[PDB]
């Protein structure tokens, strides 16, 4: 009833009035590619590392089954293509996102919406929370808070489902494609702290051709993070 | 994302944008009760008898999963249940669906719904096909007909499953209460023939308390029949 006319993402989905976590359902269902799962709240939301994430109703909580085939070294750029098609369905909104690597969308330095990439094998969850119109974390912020005003929750499920079955679609013939788009979308040029074992400062000048982020030290060092054990913060 | 509020049915839903049929996958996939499986188009749509349902993009097919611990008496008033299902959600969209025993629903003699339900020793399988914005077969009709213009498919489904969640809970409790709702939106007082071997003809006059539909026979015989297809024009 739906109508989705999208080719891979959206082939089926699946609605729950409320599910522990849809990252952890889709990884573990016997899904086929495509499959959307998608619920009005979560009880037991995470981002990376366990971290909890607030899922309550009236934001858009989702997970995404794919069996991508492509190299091995390319599905860390998955969640890139997460990140960007939140940032399109955003600026369809009228909205200014913008990505902090590697994972995370912002608006005025607000969370607004993260992403979660959990793989194993042939199976790929692409996770994406976007908060709409419910209440958020102190700090972070929403499309409702941002608008003034409620918005249609299945508008941006239906621009959020169309905008990453094309860039999903694109990535699958070029892999590399999705780079400049972050690139264009990313925050930049600013002075960022990198948390991993220890800790560095410095300049975040851009994305390489892999996908990660070079910073330069004020020694003029420079710096390429691969994202995975390590977090962002911004000065 | 759909923010539905009803108690068991809905609970989950799984859409696809074309199946062979809802109403099998409701039988071979183990789903919770209240489960609903729908989508834009099934390529193998069933009637009763594997009678073809066409079901292209624009309607709405739908199979619901339940498992009432009910009599097993009762259990043939489920259809019941889908066909008043429609007809309420009709007349929200201001159309007067009459129900045809036992289970189609009309709209001034045109099919505009059909029910089939199919039972499994696991669970029920409550399946519904309503014309919305779809093509129909000739002397069929659909919502959009009827109006004369586009409706919002999400919109009846909406409607439909909040009208079926509240008639599945009361029929939990007073499964007989369902019985009154058909008989008030039926098509009765007419002649009908049944059909199958033996066919014949007489008044359908009103249906029992075990939803046998009661047929008088110009001899003046009384007749019950428990399943089989009422022409209403012959
Ligand atoms: N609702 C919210 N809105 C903005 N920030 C939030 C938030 N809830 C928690 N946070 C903050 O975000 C931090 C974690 O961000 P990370 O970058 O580590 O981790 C993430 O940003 C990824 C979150 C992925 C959530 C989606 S919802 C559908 C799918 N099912 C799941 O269970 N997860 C995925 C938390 O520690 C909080 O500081
Ligand atoms: N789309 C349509 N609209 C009005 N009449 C139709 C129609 N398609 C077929 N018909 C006519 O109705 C006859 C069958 O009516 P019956 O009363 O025997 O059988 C029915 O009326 C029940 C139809 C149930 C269809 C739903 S769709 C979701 C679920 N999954 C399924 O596969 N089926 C269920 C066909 O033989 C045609 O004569």
């Amino acid at each position: 009833m739906l109508g989705l006319k999208t080719s891979i993402i959206g082939r089926r989905v699946i609605y729950f009035q409320e599910i522990t976590s849809t990252n952890e359902f889709a990884k573990t269902s016997y899904l086929e590619e495509g499959t959307v799962i998608v619920a009005d709240k979560q009880t037991m939301g995470h981002g990376r590392l366990n971290r909890k994430w607030e899922s309550p109703e009236g934001g858009l909580w989702l997970s995404i089954v794919l069996s991508p085939k492509v190299p091995q070294k390319d599905l860390p750029k998955i969640v890139f293509l997460g990140a960007v098609g939140v940032v399109e369905t955003l600026k369809e909104f009228s909205i200014d996102g913008r990505i902090k690597w590697p994972n995370d969308v912002l608006v005025n330095y607000k969370g607004i919406a993260g992403v979660l990439v959990e793989g194993k094998g042939d199976k790929i969850v692409l996770g994406i929370g976007l908060n709409v119109n419910n209440k958020v974390p102190n700090g972070a912020t929403s499309m409702k808070l941002e608008l003034g005003s409620e918005v249609p929750l299945l508008s941006v499920f239906r621009s959020l489902i169309t905008n990453l079955d094309r860039l999903y679609l694109n990535f699958l013939k070029n892999p590399m494609d999705i780079l400049n788009l972050v690139r264009d979308n990313m925050i930049l040029g600013v002075r960022v702290k990198i948390l991993g074992d220890g800790s560095f400062e410095g300049i975040a000048e851009d994305i390489d051709d892999f996908g990660r982020l070079i910073i330069r030290l004020d020694s003029g060092e420079v710096k390429k993070v691969i994202y995975g054990d390590v977090s962002l913060r911004f000065l």
